[PDB]
Parts: structure tokens; C-alpha cells; sequence
């Protein structure tokens, strides 16, 4: 009754967010629990000790689905034979780094991990970027695969999009289910646009606030926007659990469907005009088997026109920033 | 087709162990897909701001299932209308304190506990103390609530007995699925006894180190003993995702069953000839809905009795040194 094993690669496999995303795969939740997985677990080479305590936390959870656990810090030898691979690993922005040092030192790593996928990895390998700037970070990554199908190479907007939902789902009162066609366009930060256009709340068809232009451009938007700074202040630390569950709604959407729109950041095939060559992020329906499309006619109103645009303007100014390493 | 919502406390709700633990129930795995669960999440009060964190994030994993997530310091408040309770708060080993007063003060804190619980939870409550010292934790919460059926009060020793499963994978080069009849007897502490005295392999009916009682006592039954200061050495924390995973473990199989022999702490009703009045570990099935037995009819070799008997011994040291909080 068991599926034939598939393999998944995870970069910054000692971090806070493999730490919780690794017991999800192995677990079943993320691609079926009928589906047995192979974990090839990466890290940079003075890490690789803390990672054997890793694979002995994952062994020490039983999983039946588990079938192996690798450790590596040779990006080729990470990738060979991945079937999903969802990168964590990259160069986070500290105190004092300039933003384009940030994007070009990433721009590296995601050169030589695309390269690598590309030699090593499965030819319908799906790969899901998380590590900042992810938009950035997956163009690069794609840029450096030729033979990998731009469109199989996404970055994470998913967060933010359940971020949103929270947003509504705490404002109207409702469940998480009764909200449908909502969207994240643009860049994964802080100039994203959370679209409520087209959302519908189940059964409300009249006064309802998500209407509400004034709560959408004064609270909404900004809670969405800047909701990770919120944590960090209550917390004291980044949202790794809640970034790790992101991660596998996004490759479970993404293998198995998903009847409602998801936010995905995707390459740009000029979609409502957005720009070619950036990936940004846009209302995606999954159908499974890694194939998603587009959310297709939709009237972009000048409120929209206006947010998206300033979106595309960040996603375009990294773009020139990387330029010279594609 | 979604069963009505259950109501579920957890302790300690800011630490590792639940930041890992929370999502696992709210994503439906604990107790199943159709049951929607209602968080009452503790913490001691100078954690208040941080547990807001908490909530922040679960709501940020837009989870269908969540239906409520409420937040207190109060004991009183936390197990209102309870139907299950995780325990993983408790008093560490800090300034002043010799092992005695470790076992005592944590006992205060469960005799609190089990107070509440008796007052506030409902009647057919199930829980679960992971907070060590585990088994004299949940003797003293059963002592100071006697209208809560013992059975429906446990420790958990699913880490321990999951650890044990590694080993013999790891060793033998099988499945988990392979291993059966496996149990952990005695304290949740370096006395348990891990027995593979009934254990079988699939497929591995010849020569086999399971069988090799030097390689039990040399090895095996000491590196389960000591497998959380080896993650410590390794990774620099504690196995926080482990623990989490082993208590959703427990409690989705003491909710809805497990066909394999499963570890779990219990009171003593002389199973074994084991004394009474002390919670220890032993092999049982869970039959869902809170039911579980013993397994009957084991035959126990001397080297078996000796080691559950150094471990009852110090359950029994245990109980006295606590015994005024009865």
C-alpha cells in the first residue's frame, strides 16, 4: 500500500525551522501519510556536529515513513536524486550588513545550490526557497538551473498568506474555512500586498468589514506587513514554528492540491502585466504533481494597480542588485 | 462530519517542548482530522507577555481545527472544562535545591495541579505528565484528585520506549515497523529498564544482536538510559522536538489506540507483583477512548526482575521522600 520512497533535500537543517519542519515530514503530513520520504539533511561544515544531534532527535521520533536520514555538507552530494528540496539555509541580514551585501553573499550560495540541483537532483524536482530574500534568492536559483523548469522553483509567500487569513479570521469571527480568494502579491516583505479584492467570508454577501477600504489600508495591511516584527517583540525570537508550518502547506498544496487559492511567489510570465523575469508572488490554484496556475481573470483595480506596483518595485531594484551574477 | 470541540490544557505552553507539541495538535494529528480542539494554554505570570507569542503564532498557522486558544497563569482558569491535560510545567533544578527538593517542590506544584483538575476538568479528563520527575508527578496529581479514575492520569515514558526502537533500528538495520513487543519498565529516569526479552524482528528468526544479553546490558539498555545527555553533547539544548513528538505519541494512541505494545506509566494495581500506590512504566495496549491493559502473561527472568525491582526501589524512595503531599 506503500508508495515507492521519495527523497527531499533541506538546507539549514540545524536551525530553528528545521526543527520544526523536519518532524512534519517525517511524520506524513506533508506529502501523505501513505508516502515513505528520505531525508539529505545540509549544513555548513562547522555545523555538521550539532546535525548528528539532529538525525538522533529524528531517529528517536520512530517514524514508520523515515526510510533515511543523510547528513552532508556537500551541496552536490545533498541534492542527488531530490525530489522536493526546501531551502532554509542562507545568509541572514545582521546589524550593520548593507542590504546589497546581503542579497549578493546570498546570491552566491543560491548560484551554487542551483547549479547543484540542477547537475544532482530528479528532473521534476520541486523546490521551495524559504531563506531571505526568497523571491531573489529563487530567481537566482532558477537563473543557475537551465534544465529545471522555471515554474518548479518557487519561494514561500505562504506565511504571510496565512497570515492573513489569521488577520480575518480573528477580525469577522469565522473559521479559517469559511474564507476563500485571498491572495499575497508581490515580494515576501514588507511591501507586500494582502488582497482582500475578491476574498468572501461564507455566507456574508453584505455589511462586512473586510469591505472596509479604511480598516483594509490602516490595520489590514500594515498587521499583515509587519506581523513578524509583532512576534519578535512578544517573543523575543523569529516565527520558526509558524514559518515551518508555512513551509509544509506550501510543498503539501503544491504535491497533493489545494481547492482554494494559495499564495505562491512564481517566476513572472508577464501575468496582469507584472514584469517578466522577477518571481513574485500571486493567487495560484494547486492542482498537485507540482503544477499550479495561475488565478485567471481578475479585474485589478487602481487601489490594487498601485500596491502590486510598489511591490514590483523592490522585486526589481534586488533583481539589478543580483544582476551581475545571473 | 467534524465532531464537537474538546478542550485541551497545556502547561509550560511557552517552552520548547510546546513549541513544538501545539502545532501538532492543532494541525489534527494528536486526536485525529475531524476533531476540532480548543487550547487553554499556562504559564507561570511573568511568561504572559511571551505566551501571547505563542497565540500569535498558532493563529498564524491558520489552523481549521483551532477553535479557541485561551491564555492564563491561573491553574483555576487553565482546566476549566478541560477534557485532556498535557504537563509540561514544573519547578527545574535550580539555587538551593538538592534532589529532594526537587521531588517536593515539584510535588507541590502537581498536588496544586491535581487539585484544580479535580474541581475544574471534566469528569472523564485524561492526563499527562511529561515534567519530571514524571511517575512521582502523576502519583501525587492522582493523590489530590480522587474523583479522577487513576487510569485516566499517566507519565510518560514514550521517549524512552521510542529511543529503545531506534536503537534496535539503528543496530539491526530494520524498520520501525519491523520491531515488536517492546517496553520500557520502571521510572521515567536512568533506573528504567528497556526489556527485549519478548522483542521480534520481521523477517529475522536466526542469529540476531537483540538476543545477545551482554550487548543489552553493555550497550543497549545504557545508551537508552543516557540518550538525552547525548543529543545535549551534540546539538548544546535538551530534545525538545523529540519529547513533543513522544506526547503526541502517547496521547493520540491512548485517544484512539495503537495494535503494538506501546510504554506508558500507570498506577500500580500489582501487575507483575509490582507494588501499589506508585506509578511505573510497563507494556501496555491502547485500545482508544482512554483504555489501556497491560499486557498479560509475560514470563520475567531474573535478570528482568532484577532491573524492574532497582527500579521500583527508587520509585518507592521516591514516594517517601513526597509522601507528605498525599
Amino acid at each position: 500500500q506503500l508508495a515507492p520512497p521519495v527523497t527531499i533535500t533541506v538546507s539549514g537543517a540545524c536551525g530553528q525551522i528545521a526543527n520544526s519542519l523536519l518532524f512534519r515530514i517525517a511524520n506524513g503530513e506533508m506529502l501523505g501519510e501513505n508516502q515513505p520520504v528520505k531525508l539529505r539533511l545540509l549544513e555548513r561544515p562547522e555545523a555538521m556536529k550539532a546535525l548528528e544531534g539532529v538525525k538522533m532527535e529524528l531517529d528517536d521520533g520512530a517514524f514508520p515513513l523515515l526510510e533515511e536520514i543523510y547528513l552532508t555538507d556537500s551541496e552536490n552530494d545533498a541534492f542527488r536524486g531530490a525530489d522536493y528540496a526546501i531551502l532554509l539555509g542562507g545568509k541572514p541580514r545582521g546589524p550593520g550588513m548593507e542590504r546589497a551585501d546581503v542579497m549578493k553573499d546570498n546570491a552566491a550560495i543560491f548560484k551554487a545550490q542551483g547549479e547543484a540541483l540542477n547537475k544532482q537532483a530528479n528532473g521534476d524536482v520541486l523546490v521551495l526557497i524559504v531563506a531571505n530574500p526568497a523571491n531573489t534568492n529563487a530567481m537566482i536559483t532558477s537563473a543557475n538551473a537551465p534544465d529545471i523548469p522555471p515554474e518548479n522553483i518557487t519561494a514561500m509567500t505562504r506565511l504571510d498568506h496565512d497570515r492573513g487569513l489569521a488577520q480575518v479570521a480573528a477580525k469577522v469571527g469565522c473559521n479559517i474555512t469559511d474564507i476563500s480568494r485571498f491572495a499575497i502579491w508581490g515580494n515576501h516583505s514588507a511591501t507586500q500586498y494582502p488582497d482582500l479584492s475578491f476574498t468572501t467570508i461564507k455566507g456574508q454577501w453584505g455589511l462586512n468589514v473586510i469591505n472596509d477600504e479604511q480598516w483594509i489600508t490602516n490595520e489590514f495591511i500594515p498587521n499583515v506587513q509587519q506581523r513578524g516584527a509583532a512576534i519578535i517583540k512578544a517573543r523575543g525570537k523569529s516565527s520558526a514554528a509558524s514559518a515551518a508550518d508555512a513551509a509544509i502547506k506550501h510543498m503539501h498544496d503544491w504535491v497533493l492540491g489545494n481547492s482554494e487559492w494559495v499564495s505562491m511567489a512564481i517566476p513572472s510570465r508577464g501575468q496582469y502585466g507584472i514584469p517578466r523575469g522577477i518571481w513574485c508572488s500571486m493567487p495560484v490554484q494547486c492542482f498537485g504533481a507540482g503544477k499550479y496556475g495561475v488565478i485567471e481573470g481578475l479585474p485589478i483595480n487602481s487601489f490594487s494597480a498601485d500596491r502590486i506596483n510598489a511591490s514590483v518595485k523592490e522585486l526589481i531594484e534586488e533583481k539589478k542588485i543580483v544582476e551581475n551574477l545571473l
